[PDB]
């Protein structure tokens, strides 16, 4: 997993994840819109049988 860390969670802080998956969603600057389409879609599709 140090392999994964070291190519990824190096460039990758916290929070801004979200960003770059609201940002693959919506092209076009929301700010708002962004981050919660991303938000949605983490709890509407992510293995909704569990939450």
């Amino acid at each position: 997993l140090f392999d994964n860390l070291e190519d990824a969670s190096d460039i990758s802080t916290q929070e801004e994840a979200l960003d770059y998956i609201g940002r693959l969603a919506l092209p076009g600057q929301p700010k708002e819109y962004r981050l919660r389409r991303a938000e949605h879609i983490i709890d509407n599709n992510l293995l909704p049988h569990m939450g």
